[PDB]
């Protein structure tokens, strides 16, 4: 019953961390952490598609098979769905690198996830958005590096634009834990 959190105003923005799951957000949007098929998975994708229900996987097999004509999302790239039974009104799908795949594009494609998916949320004027803690599950990606990749990329959106609320979502107090202190650091260089 306890879940730790805590906030930063950013101009007119504000950045939470929290432990939680991403499938009880009330944020207008959420995030998942998929793969380039979008048909699923475990993990968040797994649980999102769970929560969703099954209408969610059709939805994502019909953007398959004719918006990106039978192609897989890109790494770093997004893509929106409803949100069905999720509490929130949209999904934006993305795929996070799989860690030491390409090592020197990596950093930059991970960052591409959160800028992409604030970009949408900006164009489409929602004001709340939930992440999770993408690719540091099965895709390998060392939580205290993408943790700093995550949250400066999100707290240099906020600096430069008016979105709303952003939070990340922590799965574990394991997570949470090295997030805070990220972001604390982070702040502190403001
Ligand atoms: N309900 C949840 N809410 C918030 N975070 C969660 C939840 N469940 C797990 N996490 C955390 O979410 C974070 C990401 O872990 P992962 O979900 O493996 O995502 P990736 O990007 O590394 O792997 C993508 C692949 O896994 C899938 O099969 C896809 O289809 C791909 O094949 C971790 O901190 C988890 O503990």
């Amino acid at each position: 019953s306890h879940m730790a959190s805590m906030k930063h105003n950013i101009n007119d923005n504000t950045l939470e961390i929290v432990v939680g799951d991403i499938t009880k957000e009330t944020t207008n949007v959420i995030v998942n952490a998929a793969n380039g098929s979008l048909l699923g998975g475990g993990g968040v994708d797994g649980a999102i598609h769970h929560a969703a229900g099954p209408e969610l996987l059709k939805a994502c097999q019909e953007m398959r098979n004719n918006e990106l004509n039978g192609e897989e999302l890109p790494t770093g790239e997004v893509i929106i769905t409803s949100g069905f039974q999720l509490p929130s009104r949209f999904i934006i799908h993305t795929v996070g690198p799989i860690w030491n795949q390409t090592p020197d594009l990596q950093e930059e494609l991970l960052a591409n996830c959160y800028r992409n998916a604030l970009e949408l949320v900006k164009v489409k004027k929602l004001s709340s958005i939930s992440f999770p803690s993408i690719s540091t599950g099965v895709y390998g990606y060392p939580i205290h590096e993408a943790a700093a990749i995550a949250l400066q990329t999100i707290i240099q959106f906020l600096q430069e634009n008016d979105v709303g609320l952003v939070k990340v979502v922590l799965f574990s107090e394991r997570d949470y834990s090295i997030y805070q202190e990220k972001l604390k650091y982070l702040i502190e260089k403001i």
